[PDB]
DNA sequence: AAGACGTGGAC
DNA sequence: GTCCAAGTCT
């Protein structure tokens, strides 16, 4: 039916040709690749680099993630975005070094019981670290065959990646699954862009449906996104006389979960100032508020307003809350948009 | 199934 | 503005 062995030909040194030397590219431990594949769920490639380094160079090997403080991999997640991801590994690290000894498991099951660790992930880390022929089918990898193989399916529709999922199955070079699954990647990142494709330097332009029909530029097909909730948030910065601000920690359930943040209210209607200063009363005075910003989530978008506020010590700082001293806040694991507050705040106070 | 869940960059 | 960023949990 399909030419296997020529498609593979073309794609294989194609890509030991182009392979670019990315710092998870440089062995096959399985912990760095598995947190490498961790941090490049939802978040390109450019971005992660700086993370990543500098992630493992504070925790170089399972162990040293798992025996860490949940504040202190946070702290290295922190900017990343989707923070579950990284709870959901350092919880997956606990348990491979507890039930596992500290070795990864290379059996699928076993690997994909742990936390984080859907299809895409126990294809990634099992076929380039231990060799096992597991497809990962990341959104760039259903664009390539969506285009190559001129599959319309909603690609949105989970039944749609278990199609793209067996299609590779029967295509994949299983004398080396690895470098085929990096190859069709490295592909969609480097060739089958989304826009615009570069089908004419493309390798495998032969076998490509979409192209011999011209409609590349059409694929892959997804449901147009939902339009997404817009909330009022009111923020209070609150600083006492010695310069400390009050931060809390946000729970661990939901949004932005065990990050800590300035204590804010969502003010479905108005009483900004109100709404807050009752919260904290749950002994502060807020001023008029100094700026007002928005923040996008990929559900939602918070429309932020920043209150100063004067804290006046009547009692001991219960938790969730926290008293800090202005040059001890870059210790703590802040939310982009409270980055933005306390910048905003800092340069009003110039 | 399809909503929750961050952030940023290239059209 | 849109689409995607090497998705996964619920
Ligand atoms: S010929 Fe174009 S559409 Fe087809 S796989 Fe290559 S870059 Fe993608
Ligand atoms: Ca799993
Ligand atoms: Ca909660
Ligand atoms: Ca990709």
């Amino acid at each position: 039916r399909f030419p296997a062995r020529e498609f593979q030909r073309d794609l294989l040194d194609w890509f030991a040709r182009e392979r670019r030397d990315l710092p998870w590219r440089k062995d096959r431990d399985p912990y760095k690749v598995w947190v490498s594949e961790v941090m490049l769920q939802q978040t390109r490639v450019e971005t992660v680099i700086p993370y990543f380094e500098q992630f493992i160079d504070r925790f170089p090997t399972l162990e040293a993630l798992a025996d860490a403080d949940e504040d202190e991999v946070l702290k290295a997640w922190e900017g990343l975005g989707y923070y579950s991801r990284v709870r959901n590994l350092h919880a997956a690290v606990k348990e491979v070094k507890t039930r596992y000894g500290g070795k990864v498991p290379d059996d699928p099951d076993e690997f994909s019981r742990l936390k984080g660790v859907g299809p895409y992930t126990v294809g990634a880390v099992l076929s380039l670290a231990y060799g096992v022929p597991e497809p990962a089918v990341d959104g760039s990898v259903m664009r390539v065959l969506s285009r190559l193989f001129l599959v319309t399916d909603d690609i949105a529709k989970p039944s749609t990646r278990k199609r793209f999922e067996q299609i590779v199955r029967e295509i994949m070079a299983y004398e080396n699954p690895g470098a085929f699954n990096e190859a069709l990647i490295e592909l969609g990142a480097l060739v089958c862009t989304p826009r615009r494709p570069s089908c004419l330097l493309c390798p495998v332009q032969a076998y490509c449906q979409a192209f011999a029909e011209g409609v590349a530029e059409e694929l892959p097909v997804k449901m147009k996104k939902t339009a997404v909730k817009q909330v009022p948030l009111a923020v209070a910065v609150l600083a006492d006389d010695e310069g400390r601000v009050l931060i809390r920690k946000r729970d661990s359930t939901g949004l932005l979960a065990n990050l800590w943040e300035f204590p804010s209210c969502e003010t479905d209607g108005a009483d900004g100032k109100e709404k807050l200063e009752q919260m904290v009363g749950e002994q502060v005075e807020l001023t008029e508020p100094i700026v007002s910003f928005e923040h996008a989530f990929s559900h939602l978008v918070w429309q932020l307003t920043v209150f100063p506020g004067r804290l006046v010590h009547g009692g001991p700082v219960e938790e969730p809350y926290r008293l800090a001293p202005e040059d001890e806040l870059k210790a703590y694991a802040f939310p982009v948009s409270h980055q933005r507050v306390w910048r905003e705040y800092k340069e009003w106070a110039s």
